[PDB]
RNA sequence: GCGGGCCCGGGUGGAGCCGCCGCAGGUGCAGAUCUUGGUGGUAGUAGCAAAUAUUCAAACGAGAACUUUGAAGGCCGAAGU
């Protein structure tokens, strides 16, 4: 029973695998993080069939959905309480997110005031 | 998040760290028979073959083919090992 969005579309994702370097699985190397082929002779470069897909601007998500988690919100990274009140008018479009350096002490807090103010937290029991 | 990357959960860690507005640069690696350091297959592999040769018993010793002692058989054969 948590709090439900304003409004929650069906999200529509163009691709949803990671776009992986060329060449990334033969040597450790190489990363996945993607990076732009430039050789003058590369299979993936000048898009032969049956390679490793390229980026485009044509895999934009829509941005009616852009961002949104599949709850339906958007993630907003608050350290204290009094950038979690910050949200207080926009509980049912976005999400407070708590920081990894927060202590265990001032969570609780944390969330005790979200629950007050009826914000989500979508790391409510993370460390206690 | 198209992407460059980023935000949380868990574990280790024990003392500093980050966002934003601007400023500055010794600021982004897959190659250069690149430099330094480390680690693989090869691989338990090549190899431990130049100059005739060792054997028996005892002692010390946890442990003896290689140490020592005694016996036997050999070599260097006075421009000699
Ligand atoms: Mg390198
Ligand atoms: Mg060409
Ligand atoms: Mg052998
Ligand atoms: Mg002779």
């Amino acid at each position: 029973a948590a709090l439900r969005p304003l409004v929650k579309p069906k999200i529509v994702k163009k691709r949803t695998k990671k776009f992986i370097r060329h060449q990334s699985d033969r040597y450790v190397k190489i990363k996945r993080n993607w990076r732009k082929p430039r050789g003058i002779d590369n299979r993936v470069r000048r898009r032969f069939k049956g390679q490793i897909l390229m980026p485009n601007i044509g895999y934009g998500s829509n941005k009616k959905t852009k961002h949104m988690l599949p709850s339906g919100f958007r993630k907003f990274l608050v350290h204290n309480v009094k950038e979690l009140e910050v949200l207080l008018m926009c509980n049912k479009s976005y999400c407070a997110e708590i920081a990894h350096n927060v202590s265990s002490k001032n969570r609780k807090a944390i969330v005790e005031r979200a629950a007050q103010l009826a914000i989500r937290v979508t790391n409510p029991n993370a460390r206690l």
